[PDB]
């Protein structure tokens, strides 16, 4: 059973995630995910969120007094608190699988030139927080992030999704030979552990050639 | 303009794209995102995009007729084809600069254990084929990282327009009883600077060691 509350100023951002969910997976309880409009928490007639950065400089930042209402509202002592930002500690597999644990996680979805310090710090008296990147580039805002770290998580909860070192090699299937090009013979051969060798000798070419950075 | 066409059995899945930044963009008319339906290539009447992979395995491979003929009617010897995978190339901030310069992008999003190999190899022969990875963990398809890679590239394109930047503040200066920092209020540009390219370095080594050349932990 896992609760996920997402905060944003793009709420239909997430909206097709949320139908994404098996029914069987809702029903079941085993999966909630509940999206929030961030200006519901806002003070002011004009529904601000942000607000120019102290010492200067481009862009805006995420005001405190917004996000501290929200979080206060939407968290408990037993929440997770997921904070994307391209500034963050890297969100990994390893990560996913911690969090397909917890009982709630809250993602808060800011613009990547950030949320006030105080906002997370404040929440880390109380709750664990963890500000992560899902990769080596800029995002305008958290959202499609928080999408990927959704999917990613809860695809290694037990039927949530519906579905069931080095890098995978190549794959193949139907017709046998395509466009001048045939499936290496050895898939066909039922010798399966010449088929395990070849696949491992494929995956260790694919891993120097790509990702040389794994070996 | 930059024309992006991407290919998907979810289609709804990339509605997002009509959200925030990449809605502006196409709003303002500097990208058209077009979304098209794979199964639109399929011509039994249960509109079959997969099939059990060659030599074993768990799972389910995607079709290499289907996906031949959407890349031939969608692609041209212009095109930049860009296929999300775990299993390829990363896709960096040099990447996304790279590609905001493109004309045309094409993104074959794969589900189940991903595309005959096939499609890449016969796509190649025609037009530049990019499979990329955005991060290492798996998703169960490459839907959520064509949003990622089209808002990492719609934001560098002209018309829209190393280390961690460090932490940001706003108003209030005190704020349940935390402060700004007092040299961010102290209107001293070179002590402003100074701090703020301090604490980028500080937040780099403790969570992107990598980037400064230490060991990872």
């Amino acid at each position: 059973s896992m609760k996920i509350d997402v905060v944003t100023i793009f709420p239909e951002y997430l909206q097709p995630v949320r139908q994404s969910l098996p029914g069987k997976a809702i029903d079941a309880g085993l999966v909630d995910v509940a999206v929030h409009d961030l200006r519901r928490w806002t003070h002011d007639v004009h529904k601000s969120v942000d607000d120019s950065p102290y010492g200067g400089g481009p862009g805006m930042v995420m005001k405190p007094t917004v996000w501290g209402d929200a979080l206060d509202e939407i968290c408990t002592s037993e929440t997770l608190l997921v904070v994307p930002t391209p500034a963050g500690y890297p969100f990994t597999q390893e990560t996913a699988w911690q969090w397909s644990t917890e009982d709630h996680l809250v993602i808060a979805c800011g613009r990547y030139e950030g949320i006030d310090q105080r906002v997370a710090d404040d929440a880390a008296t109380r709750m664990r927080v963890r500000e992560v990147s899902i990769g080596d580039y800029v995002l305008n805002g958290g959202e499609a992030a928080a999408l990927v770290i959704i999917e990613a998580v809860l695809r290694l909860v037990p039927g949530v999704l519906g579905n069931a070192s080095l890098l995978e090699g190549p794959s193949y299937t139907r017709p046998p030979s395509w466009r001048g090009m045939d499936v290496p013979p050895v898939l066909l051969s039922g010798d399966h552990a010449k088929i395990a060798a070849w696949r491992a000798e494929q995956s260790r070419q694919r891993t120097i050639e790509r990702r040389p950075d794994l070996l």
